């Protein structure tokens, strides 16, 4: 609109220079007084807990990261953790926790008594159910 | 009604400027004295616990969010947690939880004893119950 630079300047002299730290202390003391008044239940909806790992490390120079678990790395590790817990959940016990080897004995009966009759009876069992390719059964 | 601007201007001089912080201190002291008089049972129906993460963060400039698990984000994560605990409730054990492999033996018998008579038997099972599409059985 005007052409003036988007950033301007300011001069600090005397008590202002001495008490810029006092201004910081005023902000922090307001935050701390709010935390005292409200407690752990403060942490919801007015005054930010101001989250000190990333940006103030980049404030006053210096960069981010290093100790900072980056949002990308944090998401990757969360996904890995979720996959590990799902691996825990998949076949959760089962192979031994299941009641009794009735399926093992039934497999014994399939293989023993006329394997072709076992195949046609397994086809009947997969007819009780469906919607699954039998070509996926031969990839286990 | 009048045409006057909806916001006016004030002037603060001297002890008023020195003790606006005292005004804040008096408000917080009232809150703290009420909390002392009533305790954690106070937290119910007169004086707000004032919830410090979101808005007083936006007070004195600065935006919301950042740490704030937004109401949308909180609802999304609560829904995900609810679905996860439902999945925990969904199929609670069962594969290992059932008492004895009687229906496993039943599956073997349907496999073994006249699979067509077994299919008529499963139709009779769906007759002792009902109102379920048999076409949903073939999507497992």
């Amino acid at each position: 609109v005007t052409g003036e630079p988007l950033i301007k300047e300011k001069a600090v002299t005397g008590i202002e220079a001495i008490g810029r730290g006092d201004d910081r202390n005023k902000l922090i003391d307001f935050i701390t007084t709010a935390n005292q008044a409200l407690g752990p239940q403060a942490m919801t909806q007015f005054l930010n807990v101001e989250e000190a790992l990333r940006r103030l490390a980049a404030s006053g120079s210096i960069d981010t990261t290093n100790l900072v678990k980056t949002k990308a790395q944090l998401q990757q590790e969360a996904a890995a953790q979720a996959e590990a817990e799902q691996q825990a959940q998949q076949q959760q016990l089962l192979e031994t926790g299941i009641k009794s080897p009735a399926m093992a004995q039934a497999v014994k009966n399939f293989q023993g008594a006329d394997p072709e009759r076992a195949a046609q009876a397994l086809s009947a069992i997969t007819s009780e159910t469906g919607g699954i390719d039998a070509d996926q059964l031969t990839e286990a």
